[PDB]
């Protein structure tokens, strides 16, 4: 029930000078056709002119002017040629009180397909999706290219599209777009065996059921510990309850993938546009996860992050410049599968932050994503203290995973 009106192409209104640059070895973890995608929800108000088209236009332009590889050898990158940002305006029939609680169910008419079988280089790197309902309200759905910019940089990069559309300046610390700090050493010496780059723990007994289920949590009880950052100490109950309800035979090896900011333990420059997410692999039996206290996972997940300091991160970029390509040790969509897991967090993140001028987003969250096997954490937006934490699981599997709630 959503049709497309109109669809754009955005130039900067100065010139850019578009030379292409060094994308990092980070960057080519990813396969080379992927997009991150989300979607930002905003209720209309008493204001006339709510999210006008040629306003946003023309601060979309403003904002192309800092951060135009968006409309933009052997070794992958595009170019800022400045032909164009895909922008598509769509139509809807719809009530924005009727979606309740924003539940990511895949009806993906929110965003666009798109179709690089055409040319990897033909199409642009970002689309923006603006969808007006019957109530007055828009859904804006933003789906990236994940070699160019982390959530934290096209996060940044829509705080910039806020902030020139309400008449403020630019937001914090201009986008550095040199990723040479990201650079390996030279001479490449690693100095760790890396397992974020060994292949991940399949071939178990095959799965009866396939079909999948989504289901996104509240939990106000975070205020205990039954004897580490809450992450850390989450993460862990998250993934020995996982552990515990898909009823893996003991022995069967079990990976938990956690993507982690690397401007902060590295010494990255300010306005760092790019992926700076590196990998925190602990790896456990799924005996060992079921059949010992919290303490165990929790420890191990500690032992997990807190291995990534600055050494680790460097002999990794090296050893993945000791590679024949980079993007064959690119995993996803099967590395996603039982008995592996993903957990981010979205808490700390300003999600929320961006405001065009005509208010805060009443809900920001994840859509159309290979689903099964990746817990996210969010934030609530009735700011409770409360906190959300959204996974996906085989149906079988999700009414056991009710024991996250028992400590
Ligand atoms: O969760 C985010 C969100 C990105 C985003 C944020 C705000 C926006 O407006 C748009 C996108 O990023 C991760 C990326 C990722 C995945 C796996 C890894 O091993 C390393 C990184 C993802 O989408 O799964």
């Amino acid at each position: 029930k959503i049709e497309v009106k109109d669809s754009t192409m955005i130039k900067p209104s100065a010139e850019t000078p578009g030379g292409s640059l060094w994308l990092s070895n980070l960057d080519l973890l990813s396969p080379a056709n992927y997009h991150t995608l989300s979607v930002h929800f905003y209720s209309h108000d008493g204001s006339d002119n709510f999210f006008d088209a040629a306003g946003l236009k023309e601060s979309l332009s403003r904002a192309l002017v800092e951060f135009y590889p968006y409309a933009g050898g052997n070794r992958l990158e595009i170019d800022c040629n400045n032909e164009g940002l895909l922008l598509v305006e769509a139509e809807c029939d719809g009530a924005l009180d009727e979606l309740g609680d924003f539940a990511p169910r895949p009806e993906l008419n929110l965003i666009p397909k798109v179709d690089y079988s055409r040319g990897i280089s033909t199409y642009p790197l970002m689309v923006f999706q603006l969808t007006r309902f019957k109530c007055g309200g828009v859904a804006l759905g933003v789906a990236n290219e994940h070699h160019l910019s982390d959530g934290v940089a096209a996060l940044h990069f829509i705080n910039t599209w806020a902030h020139l559309s309400r008449g403020a300046p630019a937001p914090t610390p201009l986008p550095h777009f040199d990723r040479s700090s990201l650079s390996a050493r030279n001479p490449p010496q690693p100095q760790f065996s890396h397992a974020e780059y060994q292949p991940p723990p399949t071939l178990e007994n095959p799965l009866p059921h396939t079909d999948i289920a989504h289901s996104r949590f509240k939990l106000t009880r975070d205020q205990l510990n039954s004897l580490y950052s809450t992450f850390e100490v989450l993460a862990g109950h998250i993934w020995r309850s996982v552990c515990i309800a898909r009823g893996l035979p003991e022995g069967q090896e079990t990976k938990l993938h956690i993507p982690f900011d690397g401007r902060g333990r590295l010494q990255l420059p300010p306005g760092f546009f790019g992926n700076a997410i590196f990998f925190a692999t602990p790896i456990a039996t799924c005996g060992e996860i079921e059949s010992n206290s919290l303490n165990y996972a929790v420890r191990r997940v500690s032992d997990g992050v807190s291995r990534l300091d600055e050494d680790y991160l460097r002999s990794s970029i090296d050893f993945l410049e000791l590679q024949e390509d980079i993007s064959k040790l690119a995993q996803g969509a099967h590395s996603f599968r039982c008995p592996n897991l993903w957990v981010i967090s979205w808490v700390w993140l300003p999600i929320y932050e961006p405001d065009f001028g005509w208010g805060k987003a009443v809900y920001m969250g994840p859509w159309a994503a290979p689903f099964e096997g990746k817990s996210y954490l969010l934030p609530n937006p009735e700011k409770d203290g409360s906190l959300f934490v959204s996974i996906t699981l085989h149906k079988q599997h999700m009414e056991r995973f009710e024991k996250l709630f028992y400590e």
